C-alpha cells in the first residue's frame, strides 16, 4: 500500500518548478521493491502547456538498454499535491497505452529549490497501490543530494542512508524528447 500523508512543502514556488525543464532522479527510496533486482534511471520534465499542467516521465534500464516514455496531464489536488493520468507513448508521442481509469501516479513536492526537490510518489497501475517511492530530484543530474533536501528527508521520519543512488547506474536520458512530450 502507499502513504497519503506525505505533507507537501509550506510556500511551494510552482511557477519554478512547473518551469518545463528536467528533473533527474539522483536518489530514491522504494518502499516496496521488486523479486527481481533492477538498476534504473528515471527523469521528468513538468511544465505547462496549452493551459494544463503536464508532466513527462522516462525510465531507462541501462543492463537492459530498455527505455519507456510516459506523458500526464496534472490535476492539482492541492499545491503541492498532485495526480496524473499517464499514457505510455513512444518517444515521439505515439500512444502506445492509452489514458486509463486504473492508470495513475500521484506525488507531493515535500521540498523544492531552484536546484533540488524531494518527491514522494505512489503510483497505481490497474486500480491497486503500488507502494510508496520517495525521489530525490535535482536539475543537474551529477549533483550528489545537499543539506537542504537531506534536511527534508530527515523531516520526513526518513533516513537518506537508506535511498539508493542512481550515479554510477551509467544511465542515459533523452532530455529533448523529454521535453517535446510535454506538448503531447
Ligand atoms: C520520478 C518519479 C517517478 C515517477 C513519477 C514514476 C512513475 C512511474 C509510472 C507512471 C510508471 C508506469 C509506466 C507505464 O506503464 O506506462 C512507472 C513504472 C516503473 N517505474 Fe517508475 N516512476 C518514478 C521513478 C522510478 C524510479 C527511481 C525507479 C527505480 C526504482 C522506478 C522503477 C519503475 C519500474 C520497475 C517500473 C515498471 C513497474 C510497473 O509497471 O509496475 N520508477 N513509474
Amino acid at each position: 500500500k502507499c502513504t497519503k500523508n506525505a505533507l507537501a512543502q509550506t510556500g511551494f514556488n510552482k511557477d519554478k518548478y512547473f518551469n518545463g525543464d528536467v528533473w533527474y532522479v539522483t536518489d530514491y527510496l522504494d518502499l516496496e521493491p521488486d523479486d527481481v533486482p533492477k538498476r534504473y534511471c528515471a527523469a521528468l520534465a513538468a511544465g505547462t502547456a496549452s493551459g494544463k499542467l503536464k508532466e513527462a516521465l522516462y525510465h531507462y534500464d541501462p543492463k537492459t538498454q530498455d527505455t519507456f516514455y510516459d506523458v500526464s496531464e496534472l490535476q492539482e489536488e492541492s499545491p503541492g499535491k498532485y495526480t496524473a493520468n499517464f499514457k505510455k507513448v513512444e518517444k515521439n508521442g505515439n500512444v502506445k497505452v492509452d489514458v486509463t481509469s486504473g492508470n495513475y501516479y500521484t506525488f507531493t513536492v515535500m521540498y523544492a529549490d531552484d536546484s533540488s526537490a524531494l518527491i514522494h510518489t505512489c503510483l497505481h497501475k490497474g486500480n491497486k497501490d503500488l507502494g510508496d517511492l520517495y525521489a530525490v530530484l535535482n536539475r543537474n543530474k551529477d549533483t550528489n543530494a545537499g543539506d537542504k533536501v537531506k534536511g527534508a528527508v530527515t523531516a520526513a521520519s526518513l533516513k537518506f542512508s537508506d535511498f539508493i543512488s542512481t550515479k554510477d547506474n551509467k544511465c542515459e536520458y533523452d532530455n529533448v524528447s523529454l521535453k517535446s512530450l510535454l506538448t503531447k
